[PDB]
């Protein structure tokens, strides 16, 4: 889910606006992704892309039309830690864990100015 993935990175990074700061960064952070990741932040987004790829080949996710972005799920942010809820059914619980690992990865890697809006001739 986009707005829930947005909310989870703000849980870990209270000062950012993820849809401005982390959209269109490198080769993978954003819509699609291809080529070799340019740094570790970008490698966080490759893994996140691969994890939503996993979820699509899940039998459980198949009947879900509003796919890995508009479909939702439920989680909570409490003292800057993300908890995915047990009332999530199988597809949404896999999506919530994909998104939860991406937001922790984001908070743990250096952010490189030079890669924001990287020319996709580099990917
Ligand atoms: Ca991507």
């Amino acid at each position: 889910a986009l707005w829930q993935f947005n909310g989870m990175i703000k849980c870990k990074i209270p000062s950012s606006e993820p849809l401005l700061d982390f959209n269109n960064y490198g080769c993978y952070c954003g819509l699609g992704g291809s080529g070799t990741p340019v740094d570790d932040l970008d490698r966080c987004c490759q893994t996140h892309d691969n994890c939503f790829k996993q979820a699509k080949k899940l039998d459980s996710c198949k009947v879900l039309v509003d796919n890995p972005y508009t479909n939702n799920f439920s989680y909570s942010c409490s003292n800057n830690e993300i908890t995915c809820s047990s009332e999530n059914n199988a597809c949404e619980a896999f999506i919530c864990n994909c998104n939860r690992n991406a937001a922790i990865c984001f908070s743990k890697v250096p952010y490189n100015k030079e890669h924001k809006n990287l020319d996709k001739k580099n990917c």
